[PDB]
């Protein structure tokens, strides 16, 4: 196997069944509107991804790198987020309700963890 790097063969594999993402390398992929829930996205990179309206539920973002990733109106509910940096992301009507954190999760600067929904883990 070889981490994916194209959006075409995540969405490929995906609706193969596949939810093994790990270290997709997808730094500035187009990926709104996609339904990828569920998938393993840990370690990621998706550090410019458009992930405008996407479906991410139950997914695992451990240690992905989000710092400028677009989420508008994202579903990044009950995804896994610890030690993922959003530093900078777009998180504007993304719905984060029992998204796990954890003390190294990097969120935006005014960003109100409570409000959000987010539980620690």
């Amino acid at each position: 196997q070889q981490p994916i790097s194209t959006v075409a063969t995540l969405i490929e594999m995906y609706t193969a069944g596949r939810r093994d993402f790990n270290r997709a390398e997808l730094g500035d992929a187009n990926l709104q509107n996609v339904d990828i829930k569920g998938s393993d996205l840990s370690y990621a990179d998706l550090s410019t991804a458009n992930l405008r309206g996407a479906n991410l539920r139950g997914t695992d973002l451990s240690f992905a790198d989000l710092s400028q990733a677009d989420l508008q109106d994202a579903d990044l509910r009950g995804a896994l987020l610890m030690s993922a940096n959003l530093r900078q992301a777009n998180l504007q009507g993304a719905k984060l309700e029992k998204a796990d954190c954890d003390r190294n999760t990097h969120f935006p600067e005014n960003f109100d963890l409570l409000k959000a929904g987010l539980q620690l883990k």
